[PDB]
């Protein structure tokens, strides 16, 4: 131990023993200081709309979220989980912060030089009992960079409470992180923690080879009748007397199925052809929202429901899908061509469409004097005896998400994507100790409102185990697999450019190998 | 909670998945419509990508307190919530966990849908207002949808050239994958247990 | 042990066993230099009332009081303590001095750099013996801060003592703070001492 | 290196680290083979400088065909040192015929 030996080692590594996979990544991370090292409450500036008020508090403390995949997964370890195997789970994973150097910035007229200050610490916790508001479940920026030769900021650490208005709600809790114990940390000290996973189903990386229409032998006809015709020709006077039939491949519309398509919530439909869709502001008046406390809120993500039908690549449900931003995308306003729109066709075997509906329900009794209705049915809850598929993970999307605690709920499955955990990795929580500067003689009460300007950096370690579902089938003919094309290119894909930005082609979903359903 | 799902996120920031911000950008006047997206943040929080959704509800009519402001018809049956098996209309009295009202309504209340106590010597019938004691639900404002208000809007039909792009609101929704919900307070004078029937199958038998 | 090895941990936390709780606070500190070293007797200005002439030193010394509750007691462990408990008082203390940087200012004509001075030492000591005057009896300002993020200056310890006027009595008693024996403490050294309080009436927190 | 409007001033840092690995497994493209500049100089007294790393890959033209891989070394597992560690590795070769000095 000391200032000259060094903590830790650099780990980055993959590797298969068999069923299980052990993922270690290692990064460079620099924290600088939030707030002046002072708390302060935010919310919504003036008035803006009823739905975009919020309240809530900044913290100067900064946090790590390795919770997107390609953290671990290097592209080509991407690709090889993806294609050898019907699913994957974690197990446990350890977290590692070692090399912590403080650096104090000095600023004269300009020209600041930055020397090592070696007394200053580097305080870190991890909750562990949950007692924090979880910050983690949504997707957001600043978590580890895809490509090891980054160096990345950590992210500030702020929340939300309830709120009236711009207002405060008494109920509203305000949390002072300073209160609970840390390990405090200087250079030459190491901070690592250990953590295992509840057990969780299995991703599902399957795609179905049968629909749910189409369960049935098509040689045999079934034994149970059902109503062909309604009305049979006489003498022309179309007299009504029902006749029955029974089932077989040669009218397979009309079997009886054992099971129905999973629930769906329709979504309005936009094209990526410009000239085709309407020249009109639906971005919001036509979008589909769910609201509670008053406060209209769109859905994104949905429920997990196939983009398209078949031989329709050029629509995609307006709300309803993933949308990554490609290199180098603006924040805002940004042109189609820039954004990279994911396609969850796999899922169309055993999921309804977003856009169409789920079916058609018949609205009214008939009678000697009156035509049978029907109508549409845009919203279809749960039933007993539905089936469907989660929602896909790719490679950019988060892990996990944290179930909020509840007294209820359904299929735990996150919506945006990956394993719902009750109690997830626990987060790890980061400040710089604040540094008085130059306090004058005499005394004041008045706390300090000056400080040495500082900030550290160091490496984090991070090591999943995964457990894999091995593939077990007898299909005969090739599978689709993922695979680089083969042309030649300026650039190759998943590589850095000529000035050293590292840039995703593709989003890249996890459904290849197929099952049948 | 202190928390509700619309706001579950990290104000400072932004996500990294885009949505349609503006459907169709003005041009020479014209409207031309090309589609444009952007990162959701906390400026514009109402479109940031959500994890879960809120509890399902049975929707309501909604009485006031005040006796000023109520409708002057008989609606105590013909405007109720009403749900019949082997054809008997029957009232709904408990129904699904939902907070009883927004914020800065104190006034209005479910008509069939809160529980409703007597006070010291209330009548058995046709008692006035002043004398039953009415719960608020508001606790559970933050992850069950109000009950009077409707779960949210649905689109019904497919945007073209030549046709508007319409949505309908949805009164009523059953469960999806991805919801979460809080059930119904116990108080004081509220029943600790019941039973739940022998059945093929029961979904959150709680009561 | 070193310069590059931490003294101690942060430990704010309040834990209730059940008949007992503890609660533990941490905070920063920082210290100044007072009198320029140097000891210095005071004395009341010129004249003002009969009442108010005094006379004592100032110490160059400082101390810490943590004898205001809001320092050990979170708003909320406040709320728990007050609310289901008829009485409490202390039982046992322990207090610790940890990571200590010394910092040394240059001033050339404005733009003073502040450079760490590794080899200097910082001195404590606690009497225990009750050989000084007791200062932290009566409220004053100084404390440890409500809450823990703030960071407090360590107050300057001076005392009074038997004055005619503003002229001194044979009888008052000067006190030299160097003369009793003080652990010095460069850094990655640290200093923790441990009370136990005599048995005392509990507070009465009923009406 | 601190410059300032010239008169850059070098002071150690103490704190930084330098990390090192052997691939030993030869997972790496091999630079090593041809002959190259940057080798440990003659006469012990001199002082060298460590040469960059590169390779090439398949190409078609200037154009990059899809099957050049291009490794990244940040994923090796690899040594880190700070000033006061030292790293050090011992390898054995494999048995090969005598170098003919005579004629």
């Amino acid at each position: 131990d000391g200032v000259g030996n060094s903590s830790g080692n650099w780990h980055c590594d993959s590797t298969w023993m068999g069923d299980r996979v052990i993922t270690t990544s290692t990064r460079t991370w620099a924290l600088p200081t939030y707030n002046n090292h002072l708390y302060k409450q935010i919310s919504s500036q003036s008035g803006a709309s009823n739905d975009n008020h919020y309240f809530g508090y900044s913290t100067p403390w900064g946090y790590f979220d390795f919770n997107r995949f390609h953290c671990h997964f290097s592209p080509r370890d991407w690709q090889r989980l993806i294609n050898n195997n019907w699913g994957f789970r974690p197990k446990r994973l350890s977290f590692k912060l070692f090399n912590i150097q403080v650096k104090e910035v000095t600023q004269n007229d300009g020209t600041t030089t930055i020397a090592n200050n070696l007394t200053s610490t580097v305080q870190v916790f991890t909750d562990s009992e949950y007692q924090l508001p979880y910050v983690l479940g949504s997707a957001h920026q600043g978590c580890l960079p895809p490509f090891p030769a980054d160096v990345f900021m950590v992210p500030q650490y702020g929340y939300l409470t309830l709120n009236n208005g711009s207002q405060a709600v008494g109920r509203s809790s305000f949390y002072c992180l300073e209160y609970f114990p840390s390990q405090m940390l200087r250079t030459g000290n190491n901070f690592t923690f250990s953590y295992t996973f509840e057990d969780v189903p299995f991703h599902s990386s399957y795609a179905h080879s049968q629909s749910l229409d189409r369960l049935m032998n098509p040689l045999i006809d079934q034994y149970l009748y059902y109503l062909s015709r309604t009305n049979t020709p006489s003498g022309t006077t179309t007299m009504s007397r029902l006749q029955f039939s029974q089932a077989g491949a040669s009218d397979i519309r009309d079997q009886s199925r054992n099971w129905l398509p999973g629930p769906c919530y329709r979504q309005q439909r936009v094209s990526k052809t410009a000239a085709d869709n309407n020249n009109s502001d639906y971005s919001w008046t036509g979008a589909t929202k769910y609201h509670l406390n008053g406060r209209d809120s769109l859905v994104n993500p949905g429920p997990a429901m196939a983009s398209h039908k078949d031989d329709e690549e050029k629509y995609f449900p307006q709300s309803g899908v993933l949308i990554f931003g490609k290199q180098d995308s603006g924040k805002t306003n940004v042109d189609i061509e820039k954004v990279m729109i994911t396609d969850e066709e796999e899922i169309r075997t055993t999921n309804p469409v977003a856009t169409e509906q789920y079916g058609s329900v018949s609205t009214n009794l008939q009678s000697g004097n009156t035509q049978a209705a029907t109508s549409d049915v845009n919203t279809q809850g749960v039933l007993p005896g539905m089936v469907w598929q989660d929602r896909d993970v790719y490679l950019q999307g988060p892990i996990w998400a944290k179930i909020p605690h509840t007294d209820g709920h359904f299929h735990p499955s996150p919506l945006m994507g990956g394993f719902g955990l009750k109690h997830p990795p626990p987060q790890i929580l980061i400040k710089n100790t604040p540094v008085p500067a130059n306090p004058s003689t005499t005394f004041s009460a008045a706390k300090f409102a000056s400080f040495i300007t500082q900030y550290s950096t160091g490496q984090v370690s991070v090591e999943i185990e995964w457990e894999l579902q091995k593939e077990n089938s007898k299909r005969w003919n090739p599978e689709i697999q993922y695979t680089s094309n083969y042309n030649k290119s300026v650039n190759v894909d998943f590589t850095v450019d000529t000035n050293g930005v590292y840039s995703e082609p593709r989003p890249i979903g996890t459904r290849y190998l197929t099952r049948n359903l």
